[PDB]
């Protein structure tokens, strides 16, 4: 009967809102958010999306994924390994462990990769249709809060440098979306995958806001 | 030999089998930091998953792509779970437990593929069975120390296999028998894709008593 973006937003309405109504939103939005905490969420970020673009790459001569590989216009690694250098140093990835909550979220996006590729449409809108809509917000919000530069360093993962008009390509997106050749079955099964997908930022979130309330204890 | 159906398995699943290897509450587990209530959770998981495991075996008994897989008395762990939750919660364990949302999903699909897909079951007793003979003796072990369980095996009964003299050549002659089924290459493939959705079942189970965990 209906599109699958349109499934999509209104399948995720409760979870898109819980999602706003976390603590490390909040503290994030109204600009109380410390370095150190910064650098965990960032760390949660890099192996989030190194897994997501890495099951992407797999499937994206994949007709029931194809159309939405858009390595050039969305993909993060390149900048979110520009931000981990920035904030951890030179060797950082022989010392970086991923957070339990992002860890279990990437378990999730390799399964779905490697054997439900059909479903990874789930992840992908989850994840890149709200860096799209929020990145610009954000993006100012944290370089003031943690006194960043303006030139851009550690917070490049909010600036896409290859999408002219976010607006415009998130309405390419939802067309590509809905071209793809699906059962009502899948459709189901995807918004269900979304719903999935929400929780596991759920989960990051709320170890991020724990991991704060250690960070008070400490200072 | 690597049309072998039991050498597609394993090379099929092995990126699943890492992952369920190196997930949380296995680590966890292991390292002797699960406590009474989430072992009371985890074996309560076991208990429903294995009843509608050997529920959907005991239907496909005689189904031609199943039944040499049919080993009541010698792998059948509903039993041992039965004791095991008695030992925990007591005489009125049943109405003392629910199942938990992940177990419910795996349940549902063990239901769907006995009653649907019988072709198919083969992968959700193998991913089940062939685990269980392999690390039982350790997992034992490991819960006995951690909770102060009795030598004498209660609470653990399901990690013991009364009725397998050795694990090691039983494992062999189930993929004998696996290798033995008239199937084609195309549900050979679809016995593999269950197999890994059975890794998964499992993951969300994991997961879910991770989060119990906090
Ligand atoms: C930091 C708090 C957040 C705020 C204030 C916020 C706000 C917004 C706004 C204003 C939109 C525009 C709706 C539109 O596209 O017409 C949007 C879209 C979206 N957001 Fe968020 N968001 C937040 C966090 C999140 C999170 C954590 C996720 C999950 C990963 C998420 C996922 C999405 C998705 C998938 C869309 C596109 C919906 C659609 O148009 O189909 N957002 N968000
Ligand atoms: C730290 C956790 C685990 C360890 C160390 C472990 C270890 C092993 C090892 C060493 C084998 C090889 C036995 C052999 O080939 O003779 C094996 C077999 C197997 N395990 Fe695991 N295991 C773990 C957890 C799991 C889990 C969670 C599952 C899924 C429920 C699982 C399912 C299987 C299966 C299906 C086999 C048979 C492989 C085959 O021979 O085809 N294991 N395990």
């Amino acid at each position: 009967m209906a599109d699958l973006s349109e499934l999509l937003k209104e399948g995720t309405k409760e979870a898109h809102d819980r999602a706003e109504n976390t603590q490390f939103v909040k503290d994030f939005l109204k600009g109380n958010i410390k370095k150190e905490l910064f650098k965990l969420a960032t760390t949660a970020l890099y192996f989030t999306y190194s897994a997501l673009e890495e099951e992407m790459e797999r499937n994206k001569d994949h007709p029931a994924f194809a159309p939405l590989y858009f390595p050039m216009e969305l993909h993060r690694k390149e900048a979110l390994t520009k931000d981990m250098e920035y904030f951890f140093g030179e060797n950082w990835e022989e010392q970086v462990q991923a957070p339990k909550a992002a860890q279990k979220y990437v378990e999730r996006i390799h399964y779905i990769g490697q054997n439900e590729p059909e479903l990874l449409v789930a992840h992908a809108y989850t994840r890149y249709m709200g860096d799209l809509s929020g990145g610009q917000v954000l993006k100012k919000v944290a370089q003031r809060a943690l006194k960043l530069p303006s030139t851009g360093e550690g917070t490049q993962f909010y600036l896409f440098e290859n999408v002219d008009n976010a607006q415009q390509f998130k309405q390419l997106y939802r067309a590509r979306m809905n071209a793809l050749d699906l059962n009502m079955k899948t459709k189901e099964r995807i918004v269900e995958e979304a719903n999935k997908a929400f929780e596991y930022n759920m989960q990051i979130f709320n170890e991020l806001d724990q991991a704060g309330s250690t960070l008070a204890r400490e200072t």
